[PDB]
């Protein structure tokens, strides 16, 4: 999560397309989907970006369906976007022990214990948090069984980012699970 606000220039793909779904949130606008291999994903817009402007026009007030109307309405040349980094997120820190635990237990994404003596609980991780990334990577759609999979695959280090829970139901709110499981950008980024 980094702190302070960025621009991304974006351009529509030949259909017109950029790979984005937007949601109003207490009156900004943040990200609810980034669909893999778009234009959204290659500029590196995530899943609960703030969008500030659209084409230097301010976001404040806007309606789920005026975002999605404006990013229409606009010429593909060049869509300026100014984002500030997942501002309902934190990431934090772990450190897998030599039986390859950190030390936590989760259900449906939803941390839910804090393991005594863990890293988990060494670095202060909370319950009622949804996972959204692991190492860099976004896993929300994927079943709990392939987040272990991850973390069990993963090195020593673990980097994890997490939204409360209820910012996180509000968000993706109005967006089928499969969509999450199929669409949503999973990929380690491009170089
Ligand atoms: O930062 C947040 N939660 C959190 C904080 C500390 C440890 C673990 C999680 C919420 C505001 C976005």
């Amino acid at each position: 999560i980094k702190q302070g606000i960025r621009e991304v220039i974006l351009c529509k793909d030949q259909d017109g397309k950029i790979g984005l779904r937007l949601k109003s949130i207490d009156n900004g606008i943040f990200v609810q989907l980034v669909q893999a291999n778009s234009p959204a994903s290659l500029v590196g817009l995530r899943f609960g970006d703030q969008v500030l402007q659209i084409n230097g026009e301010n976001c404040a007030g806007w309606s789920s369906d005026k975002a999605h109307k404006v990013l229409k309405q606009a010429f593909g040349e060049k869509i300026t976007m100014t984002i500030r980094d997942r501002p309902f997120e934190r990431t934090i820190t772990m450190h897998k022990d030599s039986t390859g635990h950190v030390g936590f237990i989760f259900k449906n994404g939803k941390i839910t214990s804090i393991v005594k003596d863990s890293s988990a609980a060494r670095n202060g991780l909370l319950t009622e948090h949804n996972i959204c990334e692991i190492n860099g990577q976004n896993v929300i759609g994927l079943k709990d069984s392939q987040i272990a999979d991850i973390l069990s695959t993963s090195g020593t280090v673990v980097t994890i980012t997490i939204m409360p829970a209820f910012i996180f139901e509000h968000i993706i709110k109005r967006m089928a699970p499969s969509i999450m499981k199929s669409l949503m950008d999973h990929t380690i980024p491009e170089v």
